């Protein structure tokens, strides 16, 4: 989105690569003291994304923040509403929920959601979601009509990932609150999953180029074997 940013641009610098401690310590810093940011890590893989025997897709157990005690809201429609409550959500609503999302409430660490009800839901909760990294969407595997299943895999503490056409893949990996060694350990997690998830066959370099980043602020590139 469009950069206000500025004013926390000149804590990062743009040239050097930082330790995953490092970045760990930055994020902290830095982060808006005004709402939780959800902390993503990004990668360009060393595959050849137009090769079908070259795809990177699985799951990271994250250390820290993950399973049962996150709070999940579920947005959904009809009887999805009822797979939602079935699979465990701890909130559930149909499109109402949105009215009380604006009055202010966000007892809820995480959001999934059906297709049939994002039209609404990012209409009117775009600039609250959104900047929060919030926003179901179905790259991120958040957006599904499988409410159920979805809900389950954050629920056992796994989160998704796979690469896009251009070869890059990213993942949620904690928030800008996290203790900075937590967020360390879920940084590595993530790295040593797609690790263990390098395709055979892959040429040169697998982790090309690896950043931490929010949705709001400036990226911080890091040493993935740091």
């Amino acid at each position: 989105p469009k950069h206000g940013y500025r004013a926390l641009l000149e804590k990062v610098d743009p040239n050097k690569i930082y330790t995953i401690d490092e970045a760990a310590h930055l994020v902290k810093e830095l982060a808006t003291a005004k709402f939780d940011e959800t902390v993503e890590v990004h990668a360009k893989l060393g595959i050849d994304p137009r090769r079908s025997d070259q795809n990177v897709r699985g799951t990271v157990s994250l250390p820290h923040g993950l399973g049962k005690q996150v709070r999940v809201l579920a947005i959904a429609k009809g009887e999805k509403i009822k797979e939602a409550e079935e699979a465990g959500a701890d909130y559930v609503g149909g499109e109402e929920i949105i009215q009380k999302i604006l009055d202010g409430w966000m007892d809820f660490d995480a959001v999934v959601a059906t297709p049939d009800v994002m039209g609404a839901v990012g209409s009117k909760l775009g600039r609250i979601l959104g900047p929060r990294g919030l926003l179901p969407n179905p790259k991120a595997g958040t957006v599904g009509f499988n409410i159920g299943e979805i809900i389950r895999e954050i629920k056992a503490g796994r989160i998704e990932f796979r690469n896009d056409k251009t070869g890059a893949i990213h993942a949620p990996v904690g928030k800008a609150s996290f203790p900075p060694e937590k967020l360390a350990d879920n940084i590595r997690a993530f790295i040593r999953a797609l690790e263990a998830h390098k395709p055979e066959g892959a040429k040169g370099t697998f982790l090309r180029s690896v950043y931490v980043t929010t949705a709001m602020g400036p990226s911080v590139r890091i040493n993935p074997h740091s």
